[PDB]
């Protein structure tokens, strides 16, 4: 199945934060309606916040996120979850080995902001 | 029902992330094995990082996320999310006013890292 | 934090499906647009299924679960998870006495359905 | 990434429930330790449930959900969730078809038990 696309409220901000626990250098590419909005990039094998941004979800709500890995897009795992009818995270890992921890970019986005 | 308290594995380590979205300065303190492990504070309304850290779980694995404004214990939500039998998020939202938007400060616990 | 309160599309038909475990009888009222729209009774140890139905959202999409055991309300928790960005689980546990096991009644609510 | 997988604890009970949405007819198996540990299968376009157990998670904990219709594995998705730090619920939906809907058996799984 489709992973890493996420269809937030219209119009509205939201939170892209990118941590990184790999060997390899990370890149990953936020979406906002099919055009890069975002893009974050490190190398670190402590969890190391190699991004964070607010950006606008526009006019059709759509998210994307893509990681790659010198080039190589990372196999991605992600679901939503809304805490009291009303908090909001989208979360997405990403596999750029042979170990499976998913953990290589790990990617949260939160809304309501504010 | 008791909120913000996670289960970890034993001796494993985790990074924990807060994010403010209030006019208040949010206290966020996490504990683990029910001593005070890290402490971040700040403001803004505009979901900024208030700390960032990777600590060990120790022997209990028993991690607490504690949000306070101004000595104000805030009202907690949180779930623990897993994807792909891997990689864990524990995550809270903390109510300090009327609106019940739960974003005033926002914790995301991950693991595993490395 | 308000629980048990969910904000489906408008006029959509959803399932809802209640699981007891717990020495007392549970009492499970699913409301949509604040009205009993369905009802549940039984006493089971083991997971029984003391009742499944197919209801409608209405123009509303207000879904409320509430749980009581011989008229006492349960405490309850729930949260709300999407998989792939289109599969949809609304979820509730609920305790009834001092355990803390959260599983006396257990309530799943999915969409989309056919 | 792999999907419909899920380490329990140890020796521990659990119910699998399954919701049939599609024209054709669902066969699920759920396996414990890699063995098939109960088989369910139905049809209906209307969230009927095809199949209810209770089963113990074996001394691995491993459980493994798998769907096939028209003699063809469907395509799975998955996620645990975990509510106050008790109530554990492993959820899976599946597509035998081209419409992404992800809801033609519906599976889960929820413990502890009692
Ligand atoms: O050296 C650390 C390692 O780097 C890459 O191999 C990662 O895929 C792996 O999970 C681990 O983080
Ligand atoms: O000024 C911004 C506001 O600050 C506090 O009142 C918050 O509880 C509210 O959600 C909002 O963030
Ligand atoms: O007798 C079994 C017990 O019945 C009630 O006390 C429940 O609250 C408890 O969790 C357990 O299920
Ligand atoms: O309308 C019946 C249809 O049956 C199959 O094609 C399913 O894949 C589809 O989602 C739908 O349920
Ligand atoms: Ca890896
Ligand atoms: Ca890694
Ligand atoms: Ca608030
Ligand atoms: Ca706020
Ligand atoms: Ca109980
Ligand atoms: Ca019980
Ligand atoms: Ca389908
Ligand atoms: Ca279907």
């Amino acid at each position: 199945a489709t992973q890493g696309v996420f269809t937030l409220p219209a119009n509205t901000r939201f939170g892209v934060t990118a941590f990184a626990n790999s060997s390899g250098t990370q890149t990953v590419n936020v979406l906002v309606n099919n055009e890069t909005a975002a893009t974050f990039s490190g190398q670190s094998t402590n969890n190391a916040v190699i991004g964070t941004q607010v950006l606008n979800s526009g006019s059709s709500g759509k998210v994307q996120v893509q990681v790659s890995v010198n080039g190589r897009p990372s196999d991605l795992v992600s679901a939503q979850v809304i805490l009291t009818n009303e908090l909001n995270f989208a979360l997405v890992g990403s596999e750029d080995g042979t170990d499976n921890d998913y953990n290589d970019a790990v990617v949260v986005i939160n809304w309501p902001l504010g």
